[PDB]
């Protein structure tokens, strides 16, 4: 995250884990 969320659409994959296929 410098200007532009690269780090927050990063955490966009974490949700997705947390979601579906959480272990």
């Amino acid at each position: 995250f410098e200007d532009l969320p690269n780090f927050g659409h990063i955490q966009v994959k974490v949700f997705n884990h947390g979601e579906h296929i959480h272990h």
